């Protein structure tokens, strides 16, 4: 079933250009195989047309013969070059599909499965991954008819020049090859599937490693980073030459049995040369034949193994980037109200199993209202909004927005109603226009500059910013709220029912952090606010306060009613 | 270059080498007998067929033979020994780039992401495989066989033949060397491109979240589409030169060996050259394609991979200012900093720290304060030696950071960073990172003090797997992971960077009392915006667009300076 899927997506990264270069490919090894099985006769004749007569034979019939092999020999290796042209221009053109393609299936994956892995591990994926379809694409094109064309014209020919040992060993090896190799190609798979992971652990290592070298460089820390390394590589050798040694007693075992076997039909002819038996003309079509038999008993081997190992490898990363989805109904065409409210009905969730982060959270919010959110670190504020921002839906009980369910919301939809405001920042490395605009696409120069006031990000150092400033990895081109101010500017271009502030602020100025909270009610009249915070300050201007205390909400109602009588708002009230 | 990947060979890698240099150049000697034997073979053919004449023929027979089998012996021998040393040069290589990555400034680290470096290994690995072949390969063996050819060729009187055969070998090597360098840019350029193309990859996937929520596939997908079409277009420039070389050099060919081959079929027809000969001179012309073909890979593939290397261990092995250093210092367990007139800048463009003057004592805690983009953080950047290219001095008990050597400024500070940083490991490495050598208790000890020793009512295993940016842990634990680093560490001085913002007033007070309390003589620099940790400190500083503006107690601030009233006010 899989077997199936695999080729088709081979097959769908092909335009039309990719379909005829395949074609062309596989035509070209086709016809070559064609015109060399031909060579072999072509010497034969030459050798019997000498042999004998003494000198007395046609000079013009021997040019002939001589320049039907060259043409053979020639045809033979412009094909070679054509195949490796086609080849390259073949991969140049599959590699665009392939790479965009990783990107939108990266995009519609979820957050869960995505957290999963980090950069260095998803970029030495597509490698691998491209590389198989590389190898795969090849094998087939190159390895499928031209050694079955070779073999067959071979024993074919053989058999009609009535040479029973010959095209009997010869057939035997064939028989004796396939048999051999298929019987130890899934055992090289799998050792080249284990290292090839172990190869993409140590890839996933390093882009760690160096994501957090500062870290590590800071805390003099050389030896325990590097150290980590030398034992992923290790791991990597010790995997790596695990198939080199079957790889070379594959390659060894099959050597000695053409020795053996080729060697005999070799020894009989001479023997029969010897013997006035055999004819030279024939024995050297016999040795021609050892000889080329050679490239297509490769082929064969390379397609036995190369389909099978790339397939194995191939078929573990279509797993690990199309599986994870759940069910997710969604409704067809919803146009969602202005105005929405949320309804937390005995919310209940769980990160991993044995542990539950959420108890039973009912709460119910409502329109143009701020509601403000605390308790300890730990509670799961961040992890109540990630479930009402869709981050995940493996959760108990049910959440509403004006009786619409969040299940049969479709995620594109959701993120229109609510926008989150992360804990941490994701700034892109690229303008601070791109930045922007990954709010709103369409968004125009002057709505995008509008917004930068709002954000309070239009001067830095007494100076106007311009919307084409280069931001560096992580955003470390900017101060730790420049970057929160970022993410802020973000929000006015959206336009969203619900707006979560998840200590979005906390690396903010007072003077700033007021004109920005201001800002974003006044922008969005209607919008219900839910703010995560430990300060009292963001907990007082709200309308109501929620204490999250070990998964469940532990008092509600007005801060100054909550001061006294909760035991964490209490201790936060210490100071002065 | 060379002497580089020469290095990175131990003597199991030297052996491999050479033992592929040997193999390449006897299987050439070898194969190059093989026309003087087909030719016999012709000869024989033409004679009288007397026994000994047909023993002769299966005896040379057996000879062509063994040419055949070894020159493919050869073969198989030498990709086995190529993948050997392939593994052998893998693992050194790898770790001398770590080694080099961690010993580069933070200036140009910071310059390119992990897909961008883990992608440059790739490019150099190969371009190091790429010449460690050529050399074992196509140096010696097609040399070996292209003399032999000339040599028999020449000694058999036939002029014509020699004569267009070193003709061709003359106008190949020429024509050839004339497009190496014009192929070696091209694919320079090409390969770049792709790195700036997983570059912006691995950019995309670390901030999917945020382009997923913002709903921004097209504006994603259109950036990479645009790099990937940068990249398509670079490598088609390539891919048609290297098309030209190739039809070109195969279109030579047939008008040179074509020739020879034409004159040799007229002298067969005019009885001047014997059929063995004639023989002799096409298994000549088949012969040498492989030594040919080998010499146009040594000519553009020697170039285009050492092209693509240099430029690997120029952006991997330069941009150091000075460092003058000190031999062997043991700094003072009391410490004093002294900043006098720093200036700096990030870009030149602008100045971000005016004239900075300031002067701190061992055993006191300082706060410092100011808006977003004033320098707190660049300030303490260029204490904690982030930096070196600024106008004016630092000291340290009159001995100033220019002279300290950067292993000795990190044991004496110790800067608790605005973002943390941790490591996709147990979460025993995260804090074996501040101290390697510490043990099981040390480090649980150290857990106490950092308010991480219970997590949900639940004992904090050291065995924690976190995941990639430590995102299995609550904002304020990340903070707590950072925090508890220190504790491990014995500095002079301690920046804690905006550090606690994560944490409620109870950890935040309780961490920085066990702090004060464990390390009692440090120099204490705090970076806050919040009240609680301004009126702890000793003295608060307050920075405003580069320059000090502000200083002495909070109490005598809050009267004073309006932006210390107004901040006050919040309660
Ligand atoms: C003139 C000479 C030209 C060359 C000759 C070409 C012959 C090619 C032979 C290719 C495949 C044959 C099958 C290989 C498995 C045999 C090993 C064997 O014992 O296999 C037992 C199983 C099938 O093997 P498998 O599970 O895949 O694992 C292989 C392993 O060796 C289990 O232990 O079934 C049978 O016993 C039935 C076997 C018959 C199936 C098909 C026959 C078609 C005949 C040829 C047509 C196949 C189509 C391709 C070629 C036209
Ligand atoms: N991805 C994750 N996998 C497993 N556990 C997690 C994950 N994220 C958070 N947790 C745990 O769930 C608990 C609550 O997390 P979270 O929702 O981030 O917290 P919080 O209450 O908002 N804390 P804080 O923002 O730091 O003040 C913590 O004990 C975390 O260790
Ligand atoms: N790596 C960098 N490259 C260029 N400019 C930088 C860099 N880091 C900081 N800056 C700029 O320097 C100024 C101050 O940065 P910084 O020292 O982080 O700030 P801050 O005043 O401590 N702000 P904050 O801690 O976020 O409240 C800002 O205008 C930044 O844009
Ligand atoms: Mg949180
Ligand atoms: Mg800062």
């Amino acid at each position: 079933k899989q077997k199936n899927s695999l080729f088709n997506y081979i097959y769908s990264l092909m335009d039309v250009r990719g379909k005829f270069l395949f074609f062309s490919m596989l035509f070209i090894t086709s016809l070559s195989s064609i015109i060399i099985s031909i060579s072999p006769l072509i010497l034969a004749k030459i050798t019997d047309l000498l042999s004998g007569s003494l000198s007395n034979f046609s000079y013009e019939y021997l040019v002939l013969l001589a320049c039907l092999y060259m043409f053979c020999v020639i045809s033979n290796k412009a094909s070679v070059f054509l195949f490796m042209i086609l080849q390259s221009s073949l991969r140049i053109n599959m590699q665009k599909k392939m790479s965009l393609k990783y990107l939108r299936e990266l995009y519609n994956e979820n957050i869960t499965n995505l957290s999963k892995n980090n950069a260095g591990y998803t970029t030495q994926s597509l490698n691998q991954a491209s590389n198989d379809i590389y190898i795969l694409v090849r094998n087939v094109s190159q390895n499928i008819l031209s050694p079955v064309i070779q073999l067959i014209s071979t024993i074919v020919v053989v058999l009609s020049t009535k040479d029973w040992f010959s095209a009997g060993v010869f057939f035997l090896y064939i028989l004796v090859f396939v048999i051999f190799n298929t019987r130890l190609t899934g055992s090289l798979a799998s050792l080249r599937k284990h290292s090839m992971d172990i190869t993409l652990n140590s890839y996933s290592l390093l882009s760690d490693t160096v994501d957090n070298m500062i870290a590590a460089k800071k805390n003099n820390a050389l030896r325990l980073i590097s150290e980590r390394y030398e034992d992923a590589l290790t791991q990597e050798n010790n995997a790596q030459k695990k198939y080199w040694l079957l790889s070379s007693k594959v390659l060894l075992l099959n050597s000695l049995l053409a020795v053996i076997l080729f060697g005999s039909v070799f020894i009989y002819n001479i023997l029969g040369v010897l013997n006035g038996v055999v004819s030279i003309g024939h024995f050297i079509m016999i040795t021609s034949y050892i000889i080329l038999l050679s490239t297509p008993v490769e082929n064969i081997g390379a397609l036995l193994s190369e389909i099978r190992q790339s397939m194995s490898s191939l078929a573990g990363f279509i797993q690990r980037h199309a599986e994870n989805k759940a069910t997710s109904p969604s409704i067809p065409f919803l146009n969602m109200e202005r105005k929405l409210n949320l309804s937390i009905r005995e919310l209940s969730f769980s990160y991993s199993d044995d542990k539950k982060i959420l108890n039973s959270v009912s709460l119910d919010l409502f329109t143009g209202k701020m509601y403000s959110l605390t308790g300890p670190s730990g509670s799961g504020k961040s992890t109540l909004v990630k479930i009402i921002s869709g981050y995940y839906k493996n959760y108990f009980g049910d959440i509403y927005l004006n009786d619409i369910s969040l299940r049969n919301i479709s995620d594109e939809d959701l993120n229109d109603a609510i926008y989150y405001l992360t804990q941490d920042d994701y700034i892109f490395m690229d303008t601070l226009r791109f930045n922007l605009r990954l709010a709103n696409y369409d968004a125009s120069e002057n709505e995008i500059f509008k917004v930068l006031k709002l954000a309070n990000l239009s001067v830095v150092n007494n100076e106007p910013v311009s919307l084409d400033t280069h931001l560096i990895n992580r955003g470390n081109n900017y101060s730790g709220g420049q970057k929160q101010r970022i993410s802020l500017a973000r929000l006015f271009l959206r336009k969203p029912a619900i707006i979560i502030i998840d200590e979005a602020t906390s690396a903010l100025d007072y003077i700033n952090e007021s004109e920005i909270l201001s800002s974003i009610r006044t922008h969005f009249p209607d919008a219900l606010i839910i703010n995560i915070s430990h300060r009292i300050n963001l907990l007082e201007c709200s309308d109501c306060v929620y204490v999250l205390n070990e998964g469940n909400i532990v008092a509600s109602g007005h801060f100054r009613d909550l001061m006294v009588s909760n035991e964490y708002i209490s201790g936060l009230a210490s100071v002065t």
